[PDB]
């Protein structure tokens, strides 16, 4: 397992930490949403949570990443939820296909289910 | 009307406050975007705004939630904008179909329209 | 070029800064993702980054905006990544078709690629 500290930024001013595919994946529109493995695991820094979003270059090439929330204390594998929009898309292993953005976790008095 | 204080978290560390359907809704891809009623109303805590996002389990079952912004002082009903991706989707009344995340509202000098 | 200080809010409590189309654009579903020009340029205020999101009224009329990240130090043109969902959509020049939300940029020790 690899932790989020292993992710890299494109540039010092990049908001997102890039996430790569651990497998070669081919997606077609009729497949619908697929969960792609990253080999990167939570949890996140104290008092933060995450959002998974598409990289703009990847979105423009027709692979939609559905926004995902990563809880502060999630310790499982971060997966990228993705769909080929209207053409066949091919994801080569190790290609950066999404990004993790970190956001402050606001506390409230809402109850637990 | 019910306020956001009535929403619950799945777990103490969950970033999102879950939102449920007040009606049974069936969606087909050819319907396009539909606004689903939640019976939950703004406004949000001081100095915060909201984002509405899909739950990952729901996204994976083919119901796309389009990200929505909830203004700090919105006092209307929070609706979930949703679309069946490529199969028929059925939403039973009371099923959790989206989540509200709270974020800090940054002040700027931008003018009002 | 116009900076983000030129954008307006719908109301004092609106979370997003609205973004308009500089061109008339017609989109069909088979076109897939298109990058629409706004004539608005980064960079963003110190210690912030941006998210580009759809306006709810626009989403409901069948134009999907794919969420986009705007880095703090991006100095290029902010483009709106958009797709017609399942009908033909027409965007008249100057119509507000997305919004920019500003978020705190969290610093980490992650390395640069
Ligand atoms: O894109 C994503 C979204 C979520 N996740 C993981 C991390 C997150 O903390 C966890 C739960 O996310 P959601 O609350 O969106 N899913 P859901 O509500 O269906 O599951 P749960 O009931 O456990 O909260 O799923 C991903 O790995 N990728
Ligand atoms: O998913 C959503 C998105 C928005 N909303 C409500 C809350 C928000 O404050 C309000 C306005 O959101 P937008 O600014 O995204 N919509 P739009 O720009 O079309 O309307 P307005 O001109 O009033 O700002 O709509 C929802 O209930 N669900
Ligand atoms: O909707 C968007 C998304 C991004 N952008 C611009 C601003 C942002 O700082 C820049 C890079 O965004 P991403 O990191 O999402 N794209 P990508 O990873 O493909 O390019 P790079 O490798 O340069 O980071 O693209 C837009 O103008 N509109
Ligand atoms: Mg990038
Ligand atoms: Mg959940
Ligand atoms: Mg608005």
């Amino acid at each position: 397992k690899q932790p989020i500290s292993k992710l890299t930024r494109a540039t010092p001013g990049s908001a997102g930490l890039d996430l790569c595919s651990t497998s070669h994946t081919v997606l077609t529109p009729e497949m619908g949403p697929q969960a792609l493995s990253t080999g990167i695991y939570g949890p996140l820094p104290p008092n933060t949570f995450g959002l998974i979003l598409g990289r703009s270059s990847i979105t423009m090439k027709g692979l939609q990443v559905y926004p995902g929330v990563i809880d502060n204390d999630y310790t499982g594998e971060i997966k990228i939820m993705a769909k080929a929009v209207n053409n066949i898309v091919t994801v080569s292993q190790g290609n950066r296909i999404a990004q993790l953005i970190l956001l402050p976790l606001i506390e409230t008095d809402n109850k637990v289910q």
